[PDB]
């Protein structure tokens, strides 16, 4: 009954060249993720290095995304949070004129908003565009924890709300989701629990771990929503160890060294403050690596 | 001699729908009646084992004899049937362990459980050396317990892993830890190990993972239930298990509105199951408001009596 | 070249009794009218410094233009007053980061105030070379801050020593982190730095360890009684500053009932110090409860006006 | 208007011997503590191993501080703490009817009372003996939290409640407890922080660092409490990287250790699950020791 964007999706890393974004690099990169059985790409979120891409940059990654999309089957959910509603009204608004097909939206980090302040700047967010949007809940990135009453109630206030990405550990909370509001599309963001919050019935994924192994995370995603819980639990297993090293480190800084490691960025650039990783943590990083199949272009 | 490969040896095992039991006090003394009573009628609604004396049974306040006196029960009521008695044996101090471990093996218990040392905060290296000591003393399988919120301490995975490893009797681990991550960690790492279900809201996605039983306070009230829930799981019939995971969570909620056990013997108080809501100090009755809320959720489930 | 020992050369600092000014808003715009005369409010009530556009006056959600305006402001209604300003410049983007420092600095603050980093959670390295940035990037004092519970990142004592001792214009940290050990270790191990009290309640026990100043929410209702507080302090007069805190914790606690800036809003609203309750989203208003309770602690103070 | 026990006091350790207290070890440690300025001792704590001491050994423990402080200024505030307040309350009546002086109770833990529980669970403790009786908060050990509110319940209606040792580094409640009930005792138990919280109007601590430099922590609370902040803090100053090296690890396990390299105890035994620290933090904590002047017997 609501237009939705599920299955397995990659937070894209944005690479850098010389401190500007890699355009041709990121396109590449896209296509990579659409052979390999991704079903849509999020560009510029917390992976993508949000915090510090411009807001002219911010939008160039989504136009490159829509471009490299278009006449293929995958889809783009943008990534458009700000701790500002203005702001992410702002890119909500970009992001539908500019073809994509819905948005992502990090609860708002740093300013603690409480939870009726939550459902206003959601809400503002939804009265926008008229494209799906995705709630995007990582309490130990922004301070601030979406309940699952404030989820709920904007679900069923707000059309274009049709779920949310969970990145909290809790799987209590994914329990509580979908006991009370079944209709609601449960994303996975913590991609070592991507196989118990399908299994629970969530219907995708927004991984960081795709970037790398874009063809083992959709073959895990469409697994689960075969209904193929064995096969699903066996990758899952697999993922582990590089779902865990590709944390040792904030998030994008090991994702992306390992794109270094395996030839597929040039070079192991970040925007300050993020920086490479120590060199202890590069190497084991490496050593992980050795354990799985890194498909190329 | 000791070694590092018990892992696909012989590991006798208690696992399926288990019953953390509530102890019930009769003017401040163990009701030995109702007790028995309450475990006939888990043993009659689907439960395969039954677990005196843990957190949920206040063992920290009954005297090591009213310990003993509620395994022996457990033992009597459960002889002759198909359920199982794995019994409470932890203890913060390793002395303690060990006497309660060889107590319930002397006196028919068919397993343990032993919870992390709570207050003492022992190390890695002290968990280790605390369960090696356990597990040493019997013969009969041992199933750890980690409660960090309760205990101050986390038996890590690769400890636990260890244990297993190291150990003949050490099977797996009952986790109340809301840690799905840790969870998958355990079975992908040491997939041969029980991992138990210990919090009731997440019994569904814990046994969907591979884990292969509960340890579980609701169903003190709904046993039948909960052991549906389990069995269904085993089976692979996961569907009809998370219905009921999600037709529980009301329940499994407001049972922990307060510290486990106090909305438990309060809801079995309401459903008439115990005659009186009595608890050992510090434990107390809820505030007149959890007591209503209690109230209220409990109209959507069926209770079964006796 | 860079080097190692800057810490007992001359940092020009700010210290004393500052103001984490609240920005008003009128229809949606900063009111630069109502934002001038709360600022001389500030200064004819004690107070040393001012810091426009930190955490409590909605750097978040006001502009990089409106930013700038509120540094403009308050450079100019304090020209001429001993009253300085260290102006909030702080970003999760360095490239930002730096930008405002050098605004700040070329628009005639006295210094810099710059949170640690939010959401993107750098590494300690990174908050090293972060900070390194915007202090070589201007010759005017850079007090560090760190509130964790709103970044999701801590500077470590040993990063924020670094930075002190490594970088010319770093003079020390304002601390909102509920960590009184944390206030030891930083001046035990570097007692050359400026420690400033960025939480209320504790701005006494902060200042009798050492510390040389606060960066109050509640000086934007009581500024008389924060800055009478910080000299007691300064002077040694430790039982005169304690009675004043002791007396502030009421309101100090209910001031953060609901995120800050909420509740100081909400008091400066009904004190009359503000003509609208307006902020910005995703702030909001309180709730009813809430604002009733911030109006009912408000009786116990006496409200100085214009 | 209360009978307080107030001032430096030391959480003693236990010494064994062939896995038996060494009740002669105890009573040369005592006697090192009243000769090097401390004014109570307290016996069976965490820090003596309560938790694996049986109810006589714990009686014995505190029978023999009894005995070696009679006829001597020093106080015995007798550990009498449990999760149980049976337990408790049996504890209590032994201290009071063998002569301590007062009693420390620790918050129940593992069992996770309520406010309520928690306030009868020490009523009943206050209501067995005549002697005082000072709470003892620790969340980290015990998994709950005595409220500000609960503390200054009990210490208006229990007349031997005294006071509370806070070991849970919350300066913001310090204040709280004595902004809002000015005659309580509030003694530090996190030797870090023993400055601050004395300067804010406590007046005692109860340490672990003291068994090793007793002389060092009975200067400092006795600066503090003649209003001699500067050189209190000068002490607190000096003494914070032992006082961090000694929890390095679980406490007893680092102030045995350093008990043991000083040649203050002869061996370094535990009751397991306690056991010997890693090689690495028995080096650490050598290195620290060699820049304190440790006093002999
Ligand atoms: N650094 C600011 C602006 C980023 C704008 C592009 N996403 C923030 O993190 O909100
Ligand atoms: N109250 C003590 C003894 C309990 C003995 C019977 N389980 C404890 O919690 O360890
Ligand atoms: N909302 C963005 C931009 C703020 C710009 C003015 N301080 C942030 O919080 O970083
Ligand atoms: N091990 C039990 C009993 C200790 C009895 C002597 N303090 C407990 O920690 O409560
Ligand atoms: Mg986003
Ligand atoms: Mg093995
Ligand atoms: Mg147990
Ligand atoms: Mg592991
Ligand atoms: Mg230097
Ligand atoms: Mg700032
Ligand atoms: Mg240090
Ligand atoms: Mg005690
Ligand atoms: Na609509
Ligand atoms: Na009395």
């Amino acid at each position: 009954d609501k237009n939705i964007i599920i299955g397995a999706m990659t937070a894209l890393i944005t690479p850098f060249k010389n401190g500007k974004v890699d355009e041709q690099s990121y396109a590449r990169l896209i296509k990579r993720q659409i052979e390999n059985g991704i079903d849509a790409v999020v560009p510029v979120g917390t992976t993508g290095e949000s915090a510090t891409l411009t807001h002219e940059e911010h939008r160039t990654c989504i136009e490159i995304a829509v471009e490299t999309c278009k006449g293929t089957k995958v889809k783009v959910l943008a990534g458009a949070g700000s701790d500002a509603t203005h702001e992410a009204v702002g890119l909500a608004k970009f992001a539908k004129e500019h073809g994509a097909d819905g948005i992502l939206s990090v609860a708002p980090y740093y300013n603690k908003p409480t939870q009726q302040g939550l459902y206003e700047h959601y809400k503002a967010i939804a009265q926008s565009v008229d494209i799906p949007v995705l709630l995007y809940n990582v309490p130990g990135r922004t301070g601030c924890e979406i309940s699952t009453d404030t989820i709920i109630k904007l679900f069923r206030d707000c059309e274009n709300i049709y779920g949310v990405k969970e990145a909290s550990g809790n799987i209590d909370k994914c329990v509580d989701l979908l006991a009370h509001e079944p209709r609601m599309m449960l994303i996975s963001g913590e991609d070592a629990i991507n196989y118990p919050i399908l299994s629970n019935g969530g219907k995708g994924v927004i991984s960081v771990t795709s970037n790398l192994l874009p063809d083992m995370i959709s073959a895990l995603t469409h697994f689960a929503l075969d209904e193929n819980y064995k096969e699903a639990k066996k990758i899952n297993d697999e993922l582990y160890n590089i779902n865990k090293i590709l944390f040792c480190e904030s998030n994008p800084i090991p994702i992306k060294t390992a794109m270094y490691l395996a030839g597929l960025i040039e070079s192991l650039e970040f925007r300050l403050p993020l920086c490479s990783p120590s060199k202890e943590n590069f190497a084991k990083i490496e050593e992980v690596m050795k354990k799985y199949k890194i498909k190329g272009f």
